[PDB]
DNA sequence: CATTAGA
DNA sequence: TCTAATG
């Protein structure tokens, strides 16, 4: 946590660059099982040798170590540090929309910079046209101030729109979070579950409602159960213009709601650890349900929930306010 | 780990 | 269809 610190995180760094400047899935994949379970050692690695003796680490990692232990730099680091195509990916990747497989195809073209991707706006797609529009809003954090005036609105049309909707602003923000991200709205309804059918316009009704009142301003993308955008508060009475904010938008079938919702709270590790405790308590948990295990290894069976509490429940703890989900 | 674009 | 990108 500390002790192996500078280890793992130059091990990171390594295997960062692999999996994006190049295409080295392997050794990128290496570097990471690496940094894991370096991670994990409970003594301070003093050396090379000592880390070898671990598992996923060869001859070359440790090589690595060495230097590393050795002058606190890393050569092969600081000339990644320094490479403009190396360091034009990492950056043009930003860019919503832009993945590193199109980061590397536009570095090839020559568009290194914002100003180029503009220059080049026509060789964008729609996506990452937002994305390039809303660069500069698209980092900024959301003040909870304003998460709890988004939510606010939201709400207000999911219902004026049908009264059986129920929705919920999962995330951190749900968590208590000063700020936060991206806005996640959970979305079910009663005509919605397992098997009935789908219903596409039950997500397309409520989209076309927050767009009406200009509450969502652009689509990333919206198919029949995610909906993805980008959405803005009113500005007011004018000096003050709001940011462009993220925003997601997921139907779900009201029989998996909960669940889900408990999923999407978090934290991650609320999860894992919720998560762990379901399997002694004799169950299995995952984004969508809870089953009660079966002794000859596993087994199945959904098991009935109308809220998060059910769940604890279930595995029989104590209710956990999202407030203190944080782990 | 899955849903949407896209070409 | 495969492949990318976000989550
Ligand atoms: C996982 C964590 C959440 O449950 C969900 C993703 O929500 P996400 O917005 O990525 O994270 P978060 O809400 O914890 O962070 P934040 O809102 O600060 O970006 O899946
Ligand atoms: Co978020
Ligand atoms: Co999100
Ligand atoms: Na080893
Ligand atoms: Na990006």
């Amino acid at each position: 946590e500390t002790l192996n610190g500078g280890i793992t995180d130059m091990l990171t760094e390594l295997a960062n660059f692999e999996k994006n400047v190049s295409q080295a899935i392997h050794k990128y994949n290496a570097y990471r099982k690496a940094a894991s379970v370096i991670a994990k050692y409970p003594h301070k690695i003093k050396s090379g040798a000592e880390a070898k003796k671990l598992p996923g680490v060869g001859t070359k990692i440790a090589e690595k170590i060495d230097e590393f232990l050795a002058t606190g730099k890393l050569r092969k680091l600081e000339k990644i540090r320094q490479d403009d195509t190396s360091s034009s990916i990492n950056f043009l990747t930003r860019v919503s929309g832009i993945g590193p497989s199109a980061a590397r195809k536009f570095v090839d073209e020559g568009i290194k910079t914002l100003e180029d991707l503009r220059k080049n706006e026509d060789k964008l797609n729609h996506h990452q046209r937002i994305g390039l529009k809303y660069f500069g809003d698209f980092e900024k954090r959301i003040p909870r101030e304003e998460m709890l005036q988004m939510q606010d609105i939201v709400l207000n049309e999911v219902k004026k729109v049908d009264s059986e909707y129920i929705a919920t602003v999962c995330g951190s923000f749900r968590r208590g979070a000063e700020s936060s991200g991206d806005m996640d709205v959970l979305l079910t309804h009663p005509s919605f579950t397992s098997e009935s059918t789908k219903q596409p316009k039950l997500l397309h009704q409520v989209v076309e409602q927050l767009q009406k009142v200009h509450f969502i301003t652009d689509t990333l993308s919206k198919g029949e159960t995610k909906f993805m955008g980008v959405c803005q508060l009113p500005s007011k009475n004018d000096e003050k213009e709001y940011p462009h904010r993220r925003i997601d938008i997921r139907l779900i079938p009201k029989d998996q709601y909960y669940c889900g919702v408990l999923y999407f709270t978090g934290s991650d590790i609320f999860n894992k650890n919720m998560r762990a405790h379901a399997l002694e308590k004799g169950f299995t948990i995952n984004e969508y349900t809870i089953r009660p295990l079966g002794v000859t290894g596993v087994a199945g069976e959904p098991l009935p929930v109308d809220s998060e509490k059910d769940i604890f429940d279930y595995i029989q703890w104590k209710y956990r306010e999202p407030k203190d989900r944080s782990e």
